[PDB]
Parts: structure tokens; C-alpha cells; sequence
């Protein structure tokens, strides 16, 4: 077929051992920032010792540095705090002796090239959170529930609030969080007050009360809000820092129930209700612009309790796909997936020439599931969750079964190139997988009991496979490390020398195997979503299209840590199938038509009674938040209120 010419002298003199002796419970690894190399591990042992070292070649050598941290024991609770973007700050927490005023901290901001002893005025309970808009400003818990802050690299910490229970830096500077009053954070549960401050403790403004929890995701604030004189809560959403709330058009839960965020982003959320009662499942909406109407988007959707284990995940290599786990009415689990923002969801396409296993019926009809956090959970041979990255378009590469439900049997690992349309069967059982130069290289560690010497690689995303010998000396595999982004062609093998133990770690750079650098040649054309290329409107996914340039399976060359993927939009013209049914609006039959409701039941007739104003005057339909479409049909009628529909069965007063 096509494999890889002289390629075991390319590996080579590219191959980088290093031995890091020792290293006995913790073995930490960070990366610290985008284009530079620099790796930072720290092993912390017991009577114990901490043992730091830093890297600057992609992890080829290291240096051992525990003299820049004055050789003390560091607390792997907090671990390396690293800061946003090429930042360069790094926050190790050091153990103090019982009886100290305050803790310690040891800092860098110049990429751990020199560390900064620092004594605390407070004792820190939390890993320290760098601001996301200034990398100077932190914000710490005491363990006396003090919120500190410090407006330089934590070299001044100031305590801004007292009986603080959960803080989060927003954007722009800003710091949410809850406080208590009569005793701590488990009692005054439901009861807790929610506070912003702009000014880093100069103001404040009570933003929230009866407030159980909070949370940011997108563009949305979200704090649940618990009901007077009653232990049920229900959501409340602000998408101005706190200043204005609404009630969301979301079930209302008891205090054995939760909510989840699964996604987020600028135009919706993905939040998971739980059902009622021991269940171990709960149910999937979508919201709008506004993060309140909510649409019943998956019904038994696996999610263990509290938080817990859920299948949910986003195929970060494709434009609306999200692949998850629903609960069968049987006791079986099945995966589900959805390509358009989890409008409808469906069966995973088994592999062409694949065999259905025993749990399925017909031996020749079925489809393909997912081992994710869910299966890794129940001690499943499974090694990895699934792995999809966003520059390396369609790949998602994921443990899977092929048959009726998920199975307890031995994983092999199968391959999408198109996003989870189509899947193909990558390796033969379990494997560790990372993606490199962009889906240039898809690297691969087989998932054995015994030690390993061997690589596997493929320049053809995953559709071809070649074996290299890295070692003479075999290693028990632990792990691999590859820069986040999946652009560097440095690749790091973990594990440890058989005894008497030592970990170490072989460090392959596949620059001689792409000794060439991509060119417009080396791309071809290809329409995302594709599922009938006759119709006008394939590839129409939220009011749009995509063309991609993606590099030819048959082309084996470096992409460059500068690739672009160049992509096209192509406005499609709207349908009824790019609208969402308003508040009060429902979807009979197989009909695309939003008709009005003829009676307002459970948590609609909550929000119909407790709600307001701008919600409640629907214009009967609404555009899916992410759609792009223009032209065609829309909702030709007028901003109706209701507020009168229900209150009109109710006797009211004068
Ligand atoms: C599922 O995974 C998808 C792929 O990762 C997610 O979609 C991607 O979302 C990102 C972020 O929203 C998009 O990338 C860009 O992000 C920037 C935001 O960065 C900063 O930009 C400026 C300058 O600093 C400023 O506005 C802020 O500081 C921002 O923080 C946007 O400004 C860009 O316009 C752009 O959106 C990707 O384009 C997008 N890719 C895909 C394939 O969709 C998706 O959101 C995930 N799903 C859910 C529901 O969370
Ligand atoms: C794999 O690891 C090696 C190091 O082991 C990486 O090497 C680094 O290569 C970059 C260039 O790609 C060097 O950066 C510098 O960039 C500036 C321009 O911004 C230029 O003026 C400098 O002369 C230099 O090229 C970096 O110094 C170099 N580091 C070392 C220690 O060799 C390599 O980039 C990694 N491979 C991939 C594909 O990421
Ligand atoms: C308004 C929110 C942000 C959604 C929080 C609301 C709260 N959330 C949780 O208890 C909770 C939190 C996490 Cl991080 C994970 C899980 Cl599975 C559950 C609830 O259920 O009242």
C-alpha cells in the first residue's frame, strides 16, 4: 500500500533519553507556553523531598533545578500554578511547619528560569488562579475562607472578603464568589450570597441570595438560586456581569438532583439536568442567544452521581459535533452523536468491513460506541478517552465497540477522518494516541501488561501504520507529552526501567521524516457535513457551509507550526430547521411548524407564572444560536406576550 522510505535513520540520531533517577508517588509535568519548549516535573516523595527540572528542548534534556526552590518540600495539591499565554509564570506552593503565620510560594515569570521565594500572609486552601486578562493579578482561598488578592504576581496578597465559599476570575478583571454568614460553606448551603467586584476589592455589589452555586460558561453567568421555604432550586442566568437576572426555562431540581454545564461558548450552553432520584442519568438541553429557552436535546444521558462520569464530549475537529453516552431502558449503554449542535442525535456508523460482537442481534446490522471517562471509570481496558483536535480537521480517533451497546470486552482503537460520519478500525486493541503537525503525524504506544520498546506512526492519518524500535532497554509505559495545540513533531515517551526503578523518558522529533514542507499541491477540497453531494443544500450544517483545504492522505510532508487551515463559508438560505420553538411553542409529529401549546404543564407553567416580561412576549420561534443562514424563510408575526394564557385559569385577586 505506502509506508515511509529509510525511515529508521530519520529516528534515530532524533531519538533523546533522559533519566530522572529516583522517583518514588508524584511525577507532575507542565508545559510552560506556545513556541517555546519549556517543560517543568516535579517528583515529591515521602518520609519527603520535592524534585524539580526544566526543560527547553521539548523535553529532549532536562536540568535538574530543586536548588532554585532552595531545596524544599513542595505541596502537589496546588502543583505547578503555570499562567495564560506565553506569560511565563509559574506558582509552586511549598509545605510550611504547623505553627507558621502563613504559607509559601515560589515564583517565576520569566519561563522558571529564576524562582522567587514569597511567605504568605494567610495560609492557601486553593491553587492560586491567574487572572485571565492581566497574569500579575491573582486570587487565592485561606483556610480561613479569606479571599486574597494581589495585583503583583503575589507578591502582596490582600484579603478583600471574609467568609468566602467559591471565587472565579471573569473577564476584564472582575471577580465573582459566594459568601456565608452563620457557620461555613456546608451549612449555609442554598443560603450563601453571590458578590462581584470590579475595583479588586475596593467595591462591591450583592449581585445574588439563596444562592446554592454559580458558574461561568460563554457569555452567560449562571448561579442556581434555591426556592423559598422549600429545599428544590432552579437556574437564574445574567449576561451582564450579575446587574440583570432571568429565571431559565429549566426543570427545577431537589437537593439529590444537579445541573451540569457540559458546553459553552459564545453563542449557547449544553447543561445537563439530573433526573430525579437515584438514576445515574439525566437529560440534555440547548439554549439560546440568551442562555434561558431551553430545548429537550437527549433523553437518558449517562452522567453518574454528583460529578461523576459522563461521555460527553465535543469533536473539537468538526463544526458541530458532540459525541455522548444515553442509558438504554434495558440497563445497556449506547453513544450517540450529533453533527448539528445537538439537534437530532443518532447511532455512530459502524466500520465498512466490521463484525457486530455479542450484543448485538443481528450479526450483520449495528453500530459503533465510544469508551470514554464512563468506561475508564469501571476499570475498563481502556487507556485513552477519545482524541480530536482542532487544526487537524474531521480526524477523531477514539476505544471503541462495534455492536449493539458499549462492551466489557478488550477495546480496539477505530478512526474518523470526516468528523464521526464514517469511522474505520485505526489499531487492533488498546493504544495511547497524540496527534502531531496538524494530523500530520498520528503517533501510537500499544497498551500491554508488559514492557514495551516499539512506536508506532502514521503519515496518512491513520490509514497506514510503521513500527520503530526507540530503545534496546524495553520501559513499562506510563504516558505520552506533546505540546498542547498539536503542532510541534516532538514527542515524549514516559515510563520505567524494570526491577530497583527508574522512570525515563525517549523523545522521538519527526523532522526528518517530513523533511519536506507542505505546499498548495499537497491540499485538496473538501466539504464538511457531505451526505448527498446532488443536493444544493449538503454540507448546509447551522445555516452554512464550510470547503476546507486538508492535506492529501497521499501527501506526506510538514503542515509547519505556521498552518493555517483555510476554510469557506457558504451562506445557506434559512428553513423552519434553523429555528428553535420560542417559549410556549411545540413541535408535533414530523412537522417543522412551531405550534402554539394548548395547555402550559410542569416547569413551563413555572416559568409562565414566575418568569418575565421579554421572555414570556415570544415571537413564537427564535434562531439556533451559531446559525449563519440568511435569506429564505422567517417567522412573519408579532411579539406576543402570555402572561395572560396562564393566569387565565387562576381566580385573581384585585
Ligand atoms: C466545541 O469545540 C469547538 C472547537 O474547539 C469550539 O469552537 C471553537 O471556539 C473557539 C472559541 O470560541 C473559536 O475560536 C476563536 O476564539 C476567539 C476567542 O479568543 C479571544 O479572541 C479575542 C482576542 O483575544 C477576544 O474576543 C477574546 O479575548 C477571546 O477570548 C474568537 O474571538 C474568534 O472569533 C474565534 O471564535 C473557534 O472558531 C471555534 N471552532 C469551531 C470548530 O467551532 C466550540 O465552542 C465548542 N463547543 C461548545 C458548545 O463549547
Ligand atoms: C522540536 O524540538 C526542537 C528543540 O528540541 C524545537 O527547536 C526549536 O526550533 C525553533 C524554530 O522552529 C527555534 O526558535 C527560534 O525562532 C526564532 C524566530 O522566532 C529564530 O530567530 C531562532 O533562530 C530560532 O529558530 C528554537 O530555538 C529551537 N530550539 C532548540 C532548542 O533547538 C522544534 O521547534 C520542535 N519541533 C516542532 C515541529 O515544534
Ligand atoms: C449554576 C451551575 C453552574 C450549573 C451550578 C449548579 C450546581 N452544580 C453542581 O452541583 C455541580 C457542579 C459541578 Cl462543577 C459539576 C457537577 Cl456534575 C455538579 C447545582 O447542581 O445546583
Amino acid at each position: 500500500c505506502g509506508r515511509v522510505r529509510d525511515f529508521v535513520a530519520k529516528l534515530a540520531n532524533n531519538t533523546h533519553q533522559h533519566v530522572f533517577d529516583d522517583l518514588r508517588g508524584s511525577v507532575s509535568l507542565s508545559w510552560v507556553g506556545d513556541s517555546t519548549g519549556v517543560i517543568l516535573v516535579l517528583t515529591t516523595f515521602h518520609v519527603g523531598q520535592s524534585k524539580l527540572y526544566r526543560s527547553e528542548d521539548y523535553g529532549k534534556n532536562f536540568k535538574d533545578i530543586t536548588d532554585l526552590i532552595n531545596n524544599t518540600f513542595i505541596r502537589t495539591e496546588f502543583g505547578m500554578a503555570i499562567g495564560p499565554e506565553n506569560s511565563g509564570k509559574v506558582v509552586l506552593t511549598a509545605e510550611v511547619s504547623g505553627g507558621s503565620r502563613g504559607g509559601r510560594i515560589f515564583r517565576s515569570s520569566d519561563f522558571a528560569k529564576n524562582f522567587v521565594q514569597t511567605d504568605l500572609p494567610f495560609h492557601p486552601l486553593t491553587q492560586m488562579m491567574y487572572s485571565p486578562q492581566n497574569s500579575d493579578y491573582l486570587l487565592a482561598l485561606s483556610t480561613e475562607n479569606g479571599l486574597w488578592v494581589s495585583k503583583n504576581f503575589g507578591g502582596k496578597w490582600e484579603e478583600i472578603h471574609k467568609a468566602v465559599c467559591l471565587a472565579k476570575w471573569g473577564s476584564d478583571n472582575t471577580i465573582f464568589f459566594t459568601t456565608y454568614a452563620n457557620g461555613s460553606c456546608k451549612a449555609d448551603l442554598g443560603a450563601l450570597e453571590l458578590w462581584r467586584t470590579s475595583d479588586l476589592g475596593k467595591s462591591f455589589k450583592t449581585i445574588g441570595v439563596k444562592i446554592y452555586s454559580f458558574g461561568l460558561g460563554g457569555r452567560f453567568l449562571f448561579a442556581s438560586v434555591m426556592a423559598d421555604k422549600d429545599t428544590t432550586r432552579r437556574i437564574h442566568v445574567s449576561t451582564d456581569q450579575g446587574d440583570t437576572w432571568s429565571m431559565a426555562q429549566l426543570p427545577s431540581v431537589g437537593q439529590e438532583q444537579f445541573y451540569s454545564i457540559l458546553a459553552a461558548n459564545d453563542d449557547m450552553v449544553f447543561m445537563h439536568v439530573d433526573e430525579p432520584g437515584d438514576t445515574g442519568f439525566g437529560t440534555i438541553f440547548t439554549s439560546d442567544d440568551r442562555g434561558i429557552v431551553y430545548s429537550k436535546s437527549l433523553d437518558r444521558h449517562l452522567y453518574t452521581t454528583t460529578g461523576g462520569e459522563t461521555d460527553f464530549t465535543n469533536v473539537t475537529s468538526l463544526r458541530g459535533v458532540y459525541i455522548t453516552s444515553v442509558l438504554s431502558e434495558d440497563n445497556s449503554i449506547q453513544t450517540m452523536i450529533t453533527f448539528d449542535q445537538g439537534g437530532r442525535w443518532t447511532h455512530l456508523r459502524k466500520p465498512e468491513n466490521s463484525e457486530c460482537d455479542a450484543t448485538a442481534k443481528n450479526k450483520n446490522e449495528c453500530s459503533l460506541h465510544i469508551h470514554a471517562s464512563y468506561s475508564i471509570s469501571q476499570k475498563l481496558n481502556v487507556p485513552m478517552a477519545p482524541l480530536s483536535e482542532p487544526n487537524a480537521v474531521g480526524i477523531v480517533i477514539a476505544h471503541g465497540s462495534v455492536g449493539d451497546a458499549i462492551s466489557v470486552m478488550v477495546p480496539d482503537v477505530y478512526i474518523s477522518d470526516d468528523g464521526g460520519y464514517s469511522w474505520t478500525k485505526m489499531l487492533e486493541g488498546p493504544h495511547y494516541y497524540t496527534i502531531l503537525d496538524s494530523g500530520g503525524i498520528i503517533v501510537a504506544i500499544e497498551h500491554s501488561s508488559r514492557p514495551i520498546n516499539v512506536i508506532k506512526f502514521s503519515t496518512d492519518e491513520g490509514q497506514c501504520w510503521q513500527t520503530y524500535t526507540f530503545t534496546r532497554d524495553p520501559i513499562y509505559f506510563t504516558g505520552l507529552a506533546s505540546e498542547p495545540g498539536a503542532r510541534s513533531m516532538n514527542i515524549s515517551i514516559w515510563g520505567f526501567t524494570e526491577s530497583t526503578s527508574q522512570w525515563v523518558s525517549y523523545t522521538i522529533d519527526f523532522k526528518d521524516i517530513l523533511e519536506r514542507n507542505c505546499e498548495e499541491k499537497d491540499y485538496t477540497i473538501w466539504l464538511a457535513h457531505s451526505t448527498d453531494p446532488e443536493d444544493y443544500e449538503d454540507g448546509c450544517i447551522l445555516g452554512y457551509k464550510e470547503q476546507f483545504l486538508r492535506l492529501r492522505k497521499s501527501s506526506m510532508c510538514q503542515n509547519g507550526r505556521d498552518y493555517v487551515v483555510t476554510k469557506q463559508p457558504s451562506i445557506c438560505l434559512c428553513s423552519l430547521e434553523d429555528f428553535l420553538c420560542d417559549f410556549g411553542y411545540y413541535r408535533p409529529e414530523n412537522d417543522s411548524k412551531c405550534v402554539e401549546q394548548p395547555e402550559l404543564k410542569g416547569h413551563d407553567l413555572e416559568f409562565c407564572l414566575y418568569g418575565r416580561e421579554e421572555h414570556l412576549t415570544t415571537n413564537g420561534y427564535r434562531k439556533i444560536p451559531g446559525d449563519k443562514c440568511q435569506g429564505g424563510v422567517n417567522p412573519v408575526r408579532e411579539v406576543k406576550d402570555l402572561k395572560k394564557k396562564c393566569t387565565s385559569n387562576f381566580l385573581s385577586p384585585e
